[PDB]
């Protein structure tokens, strides 16, 4: 037969485990540096509010959609 062992199955579909507090992430898991995290742990840098799971990163930092949107604004844009 197959040297060793064969015959195991598992479907423990839980949720994203926060790589910070090691606690289930019911809500959308905040991905940072290729790792799950809570969007409540970190806070914006501009306003200073509770970031979100879809919080965009800026040079290592993390800003909230609200602020982030108020960043990509300008008049005459030339690619
Ligand atoms: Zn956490
Ligand atoms: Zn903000």
């Amino acid at each position: 037969g197959s040297s060793g062992s064969s015959g195991e199955k598992a479907r423990g579909l839980g949720k994203y485990i926060c790589q910070k507090c090691h606690a289930i992430i019911d809500e959308q898991p905040l991905i940072f540096k290729n790792d799950p995290y809570h969007p409540d742990h970190f806070n914006c840098a501009n306003c200073g509010k509770e970031l979100t799971a879809d919080a965009r990163e800026l040079k290592g930092e993390l800003y909230c959609l609200p602020c982030h949107d108020k960043m990509g604004v300008s008049g005459p844009s030339s690619g």
